[PDB]
């Protein structure tokens, strides 16, 4: 898809506004709106020039404007606003030499795809992600110098039209699984795309389900685990690789799986901490993480056991083999932690990193000498950040990732690491305001 | 004091009822009131049988009763009781054996003096610890399964009849530090006693605050950090050894300290995180134990700086040469605490473990190449529970720790760790609700 | 029904949804909705993946997703969602296999009426139940851990505006039996059907009630006995024997009763509290149960006597020749209350079990020396479970019932008998808070 058919769009919608969209490290989505007449054929070879103090590695004390280049082929009119606005996604680039910015999400990913196709492993990367996500009724939260608090009170109608709103902007829905236990929380499955047309696709797809649930009079909520003793939110991603229009997952060994397949699950298994800084981004996110049931916290892969983090569907058909990995949560970026995830996998790839054997009969009933054997995923956003820090290469390959732009992700997630390490906690009133 | 000058105090003040107190590994004090005329000749050589439910490791499932036994020196009547009680101190005992619990507090502080008089290093250890309390107008906080809250609304007269009311029980006081910088924190403070004899006074501390606070319609805590961004509650604890009526660390040394003394700090400083399992025993306790501007938390003494855990106070006098450790808290329990101290320090002294050099003018400045170098107190009680479990050997030396009381000790500590680390927090609802 | 006219179907309405269901062992109806764009005609001989992580015995730990495989025949649009939707009936296959799942409701129904096809006693089995439900205009209940609280507080338009819904969603209606007596308590009459199409007709009964009831702002309930000394909500059911068009339960004797039909009731007089673990599977549902006026408790047949469980309805016809059981009630799952109904009155048949004399004139009035001796039906839960655990031999004959599928209802319904168990009730305070 080109400019010119954007043009076309513009004048055949009447289109008033277009909303330049792009993500913030924190996965944030901000926004520059323009009127439409500022657009023009030109417009798409020059970028918008912006103001780069956004939170994050953005907010770098040397350095001038940016640079907005709108991708022509993400263009899509939004739904909610009255005023027609066409939306585009936008890379963020260095207004000198015109490339990619360094501390840009899309960036990296794009980087990331480019050197999965540099190093000829494979030729693409599917990814199916499944982000999960809770609708209640009412929410308040707060805290002051004098205390905190936090309430929430927990239809068809709401879920059928979030499918049909996303089906407008260009996503392929295929099912939604409300579940009743566990009421509230709710998931809609989509068709699986490459990793930044998927990443943009995560973008939407939270867009949509905010609104839709605003215009409802409710409130949802991608946050890892909103509410205690329930069943946390997951953002389980199916991977595939593929080289010419088959699968280099499909195979003989276990499961059906191939040898290319079972090296990268081993790569996946190795950096699971360092990803886990970046699919895991959150304090949250480790209230989650906690050993237990059904929780994805054992660094192996099984097709039977659910304990295992790493999952491998059974599917009738050698075109859909997959690796499913379950850690990840909503609450990640979804351009780097794809770009993360696809990077264990390279390297696992890279160094024929074995995994080992498959975990198929041995859940959390605490085997005598193999409960503290296997590998666990990080147990807290410090652990993870700090393994992120040690662990840096393998990010680094093919100069996807910057030391720089790690830098600046590790503290933009150490200054709330620290806002939640410092304040007291009313469980800590109950637990100790005697003691 | 005998159990026959108990038995006079008990016709003399016409006391009604006995209130028979005894500690948990948790620190709360637990009792038994048994009415006056129960209490004779004979009850002060075979205690009272006791149903051992206590939480903790009282809770063992296989065992039958405990021994309460009296120590008669103990006694003095209570100030809030409206029906004449006289309050003993107890110990429990094995009703076989008639020798002290394994699980008891109060035993295993003996025990410690006990091995201290054994090795022949010293004939006695002076304690004197430095609690500091919260005095609140008002709280209110709970935590359901829809949400948590917390709300805390902050005279002489209350400070002055808790220092009148201390001495009615036996406590000498010699100061009451108030602080309007951080309005609502007090410290009384009290003169030096042996371990176990100022551990009961910490416990008759404790109690006074609260009940004196509650009949002027206040609540006070010992609560290590009740308050954002507010200093927290500490515990300064200043250790010294006696042999023969002379200090052991008075010396020549820096800031005229002994040999002795230096192999002293040297072994607080090397088993400072199994340490902070016990004097640090709760999730709040290290939400004050952050690095920055005078937080006790880097492991090394020096008289000058007071950014170093361990200080060296100045005295004009060779008589009073002590040690002041500066990372406990008062949610610790004394016994416990302070046996862990005493261990350290035995320890350090017999492998002449040395400390190192005094950092006097290096505070959290973050030198370039110092920072990291320098050995820190736990971050978190997961990290001080298992550096616990690892480092159990320097409290077991002489017998005074049993692995099956320290066993105990840690489990109980881990069900309240785990029930913090799995609420989900307004905090990070705050944070992390958007995103 | 075929699956092309379900395709001219989706055509036709222009369906954006189309809406799975599917039920639980506890009778509660479950759904997945998937896009109408995702319906197409291979999709009806593969069904849809699907994770059976649904309570009760589908909740097995060892196995992977089942398979979802729609009934064409059974699709009609809903009337209460605005986007319009189709909804299917679907049975829960194993992957594999691609066989009937052993704990699926609907599956064990269609095995009991291919059981009941090849035994060769009869060709169809005609199932007419009658369910009764009480409307309200409010309700609130709730319990916690300090107490306990219900407060329910009580037009010709909702009653036929249900009548017009059921007929939209293929019931054929033929009354509405609005009681005065009693107010609140409704009962539509609908034609009789083939066990599983009545079944799956009570589900659609069972949704049009409680979303009509909805729509006018009342609440609708199936529970037995919602409100005290009031009658309560009961569910008879007629069952009739066809081979080759022509009843087996006519005949010459008692009231124009045949022989098999005797045998029949034997069948279902000896096993009726096992079936009473199916038909009456809740605590509550005992409360209705309790002998005394009008109570369906004496395990006996008599078309005069209405204190008989099982009447034998009168009709000028001999192609209506039917028996009535009257103990079931509306929280069954019609499913499962239907095939052990069936599968009793098959035992019955094949054994030659005489069912005795009819009671015609002997009601609760407790003769002499007959009172204890008729066989009564459970008199509780525990009883009635314990009475299946025992008698499981007659679900069993011809596969229908397997002994997993058999446990897994006994601890699904015992996790509930328990949790009644052991909560204090309010009428326990008002009876024995004194004492
Ligand atoms: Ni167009
Ligand atoms: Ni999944
Ligand atoms: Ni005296
Ligand atoms: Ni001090
Ligand atoms: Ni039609
Ligand atoms: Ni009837």
């Amino acid at each position: 898809m080109s400019a010119e058919h954007v043009l076309t769009m513009l004048n055949e919608h009447e289109v008033k506004f277009v909303d330049l969209r792009f993500t913030d490290t924190k996965g944030k989505e901000q926004h520059v709106t323009i009127p439409a007449h500022q657009v023009n054929a030109e417009f798409f070879e020059e970028g918008k020039m912006f103001d780069g103090s956004s939170i994050g590695g953005w907010k770098g004390i040397n350095e001038s404007d940016m640079v907005l280049m709108p991708d022509a082929s993400t263009a899509v009119i939004d739904p909610f606003f009255a005023d027609s606005t066409l939306i585009i996604r936008c890379d963020i680039l260095e207004p000198g030499t015109l490339q990619g910015y360094d501390r840009d999400p899309r960036s990296i990913a794009k980087r990331a795809e480019d050197y999965l196709r540099s190093t000829g492993i494979a030729d693409t990367v599917l990814f199916g992600p499944e982000p999960e996500f809770f609708l209640f009724d009412d929410i308040r939260f707060g805290s002051s110098i004098s205390g905190s608090h936090v309430a929430i009170d927990d239809a068809q109608d709401i879920r059928s039209e979030m499918c049909l709103v996303m089906e407008q902007m260009g996503l392929v829905v295929e099912a939604h699984h409300h579940e009743v236990a566990t009421a509230g929380q709710n998931e809609v499955a989509t068709r699986f795309n490459t990793m930044t047309k998927k990443a943009d696709e995560i973008q939407i797809y939270k867009y949509v389900v905010h609104n839709v649930a605003h215009r409802f009079g409710k409130t949802a909520t991608f946050m890892p685990k909103p509410m205690f003793g329930d069943n946390g939110s997951g953002m389980h991603c199916h991977m595939s690789l593929s080289k010419n229009g088959v699968n280099l997952f499909a195979g003989d060994k276990y499961a059906g799986l191939s040898e290319q397949a079972l090296y990268y699950i081993g790569g996946v298994i190795k950096h699971a901490k360092a990803i886990n800084a970046l699919a895991n981004p959150t304090t949250n996110s480790y209230k989650r993480l906690v050993p237990g049931y059904e929780a994805p916290v054992m660094l192996a892969y099984s097709a039977r056991n659910r304990s295992a983090s790493i999952r491998i569907p059974v599917v009738s058909s050698p075109k859909a083999r997959r690796i499913e990995v379950r850690f990840p949560d909503p609450a990640a970026n979804p351009y780097l932690c794809f770009a993360a995830l696809l990077m264990a996998g390279l390297d696992g790839i890279k160094n024929k990193i074995h995994p080992g054997e498959a975990m198929d009969k041995n859940l959390y009933d605490l085997p005598p000498e193999e409960a503290k054997e296997i590998p666990q995923v990080a147990g807290s956003l410090e652990e993870a950040l700090n393994e992120l820090d040690l662990d840096r290469e393998f990010l680094k390959a093919g100069g996807v990732f910057t030391d720089e732009a790690i830098d600046a992700y590790i503290a933009l997630r150490r200054e709330e690491d620290d806002r939640v390490r410092m304040t007291p906690h009313p469980v800590e009133f109950e637990l100790y305001y005697s003691v």
